[PDB]
């Protein structure tokens, strides 16, 4: 015993940090994936709705023409 | 002494693990926040589109009805024409018949 304890003590701490790092890495990924997924869903949704908009916009515009014509 | 070397190494491993960790905490915070805002920007961009779509949708419905009515008018005017006309072009077509 002596410096040997300082050694064991330090090894214990290192062992801790490594463990810490891993958990935070796992936790960070479990979230960034879930957030990215939600994002990709929305992007999709937006594209579809963004399309329907243009569709209806063009529609009325042509209807407005067909009318204003006759 | 030989253990002094090992002690020095361990203290350096630790200081590095702490930085390594720290960075991660920081990056994770940034990344997660940025995404969360991206969601909000879309959570909204979407409403934006659903709104304009709907707004335009029933907008055409109205026009579509405007058109049906005008077509109804033309249609009924014709029926009255090809009906009252058949009566005349068969009454005066009847007068000459007796000559």
């Amino acid at each position: 015993d002596e410096k040997d304890h300082l050694i064991e003590r330090l090894y214990r701490e290192i062992s801790g940090l490594k463990a810490q790092l891993e958990n935070m890495k796992t936790e960070s990924q479990r979230v960034v994936l879930q957030l990215k997924g939600h994002v990709s869903e929305l992007e999709a949704d937006l594209a579809e709705q963004q399309h329907l908009r243009q569709q209806a916009a063009d529609d009325c515009e042509f209807l407005r023409a067909e009318l204003d014509e006759l």
